[PDB]
């Protein structure tokens, strides 16, 4: 249980990454042909700031998700009889996970 709980953790992550270099890559590409076009850096950080609050914004959710799997993990492994759960949202969380 704890080996697949990580790989799924990785696979999470790894599209994670892959959104941020893309996000990255089109914020880089956007910045180098500002540059190019000689603009007098109002628009460069116009774009530089729009790029950074989606940079915050997708890591924001990464780790909503990472630590939501963190509760989940945490919960099964201290999971002893008579414990409550306060929330039915976790709790199908829970058993649909496991």
């Amino acid at each position: 249980l704890e080996a697949e709980m990580a790989v799924e953790r990785k696979a999470v992550e790894d599209q994670r990454d892959g959104e941020l270099e893309a996000r990255a890559q089109k914020l880089e590409a956007d910045l180098a042909e500002l540059e190019a076009e000689g603009a007098k850096a109002d628009a460069r950080r116009k774009v530089r700031d729009g790029g950074e609050r989606e940079m915050r914004q997708i890591r924001d959710r990464a780790q909503r998700e990472l630590d939501r799997l963190e509760d989940i993990w945490s919960t099964f492994t201290k999971l002893a009889p008579k414990q409550l759960i306060v929330d039915e949202n976790l709790y199908r969380e829970l058993v649909d996970r496991y």
